Formats: C-alpha cells, sequence, structure tokens
C-alpha cells in the first residue's frame, strides 16, 4: 500500500431546507472569499464550472448535495 493522504481536505458546505444560494453566499460562507466579490471569486465561481451547471450568473438556483468549482476551490454542499 503506498497512498496516503496529507492534512485532509473535506470541504463540504452546508444548506438545510433552503431554495437555493447564490455562488456569493456558498462561497462566501464556505471560506472562498473575504468579501464575496473582492477577488472577483463570484462572478468568476459561476463561469468556472458547477455541478450540472457551466454558466456565470450572479445567483444560482442549486441545493442538496451539489458541488461548486473555481479555478482551484473544489467544494462540495448538502442539503
Amino acid at each position: 500500500g503506498s497512498m496516503i493522504h496529507r492534512m485532509s481536505n473535506m470541504a463540504t458546505f452546508s444548506l438545510g431546507k433552503h431554495p437555493h444560494v447564490e455562488l456569493c453566499d456558498l462561497l462566501k460562507l464556505e471560506g472562498w472569499s473575504e468579501s464575496g466579490a473582492q477577488a472577483k471569486i463570484a462572478i468568476a465561481e459561476g463561469q468556472v464550472k458547477v455541478d450540472g451547471a457551466v454558466e456565470t450568473r450572479k445567483r444560482c438556483k442549486i441545493v442538496a448535495g451539489q458541488t461548486v468549482s473555481f479555478a482551484g476551490h473544489s467544494v462540495q454542499v448538502v442539503a
């Protein structure tokens, strides 16, 4: 056997029982952007790649066990 992890990156966001969230909310809360739109992590994250979406809107209609991806920041969400 030769395959050990390092620090372990279990990036998992919570949603609960809401209609959905904005790329800024998911990100900001998850700890992506300190402000939400400073490094353009909002609009960007969109245009990057989302679990089922390849767009770049201001708000996103996603819920449950879905993932979001931006540049190098990849995290999943549950609801």
